[PDB]
């Protein structure tokens, strides 16, 4: 991983040692990111909804998974799963039953840091998994690519500034999260999303990620070119505003 400090160099230290799930895959793989180019073509807004017990920046929600991901197989165009422990409060056995669970594609939400947890990610049935520029070196970033993409993944590589945009092209990515929440210090700045945004290529599958609350912001960044948004902590809180997010209110 790259030189880190603070919580991201702890949680990547947690990550290296996190003990690999031994067992066979018992799920298709369906792709998440053609899955969002087909619904731009059927004009349905894609959402990717998080389930996350916790994270850096909001409270725990103690809410039965397997009820959510149901509810979210109707409306959601692919859950992610957050199943990093110590400041997600995740595991691999939810993400497991959710996808044993449910039909639509899946993102392993994690700090992925060695081959082994993509391995996890396709054992336990997620269908994809991002990885993150600002953790991994360019090196880590091809390597660990390469290897999701030798699996039939296709991962979300996730962006919150142009160092990391630049690092998400020369890689050759194709599916990029752009996420407006800085990783180390937790601030939210759309500004510099949407001017990142607007440097992407047209042929890349481009997610908004974090802080996105109203219908009116999916409608703004849909017509910048965003192709799906990914929403988290509002879902967690309240599944159903997920219908007001694609249909209006
Ligand atoms: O909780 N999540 O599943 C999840 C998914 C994507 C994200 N991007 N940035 N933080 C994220 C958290």
């Amino acid at each position: 991983p790259r030189y880190l400090k603070g919580w991201l160099k702890d949680v990547v230290q947690l990550s290296l040692r996190r003990p690999s799930f031994r067992a066979s895959r018992q799920r298709p793989i369906i792709s998440l990111n053609e899955r969002i180019l087909e619904f731009n073509k059927r004009n349905i807004t894609a959402i990717i909804a998080a389930y996350k017990r916790k994270s850096p920046s909001g409270l725990d929600v103690e809410r039965d998974p397997i009820e959510y991901s149901k509810f979210m197989e109707r409306y959601a165009v692919g859950l992610a799963i957050a199943t990093e422990e110590k400041y997600f409060n995740g595991s691999y056995e939810t993400l497991r039953k959710i996808a044993s669970s449910v039909s639509i594609p899946i993102l392993m939400w994690d700090f992925i840091v060695k081959e082994s947890q993509i391995d996890d990610a396709y054992n336990l049935g997620a269908d994809t998994v991002a990885l993150i520029v600002k953790i991994l070196t360019e090196r880590e970033l091809e390597s660990l690519l390469e290897y999701a993409r030798s699996y039939g993944m296709e991962p979300a590589i996730v962006i919150n500034d142009e160092n990391d945009l630049d690092i998400a092209l020369r890689i050759g990515a194709r599916f990029i999260e752009i996420a407006s929440r800085d990783l180390e210090t937790l601030e939210i700045n759309k500004e510099n999303q949407r001017k990142l945004i607007s440097m992407i290529p047209s042929n890349v599958v481009k997610v908004a990620w974090q802080g996105i609350s109203e219908r009116n912001e999916i409608e703004e960044l849909r017509k910048l070119g965003v192709n799906a948004f990914g929403i988290g902590s509002s879902l967690m809180r309240n599944p159903e505003k997920i219908k007001e997010f694609i249909l209006g209110s």
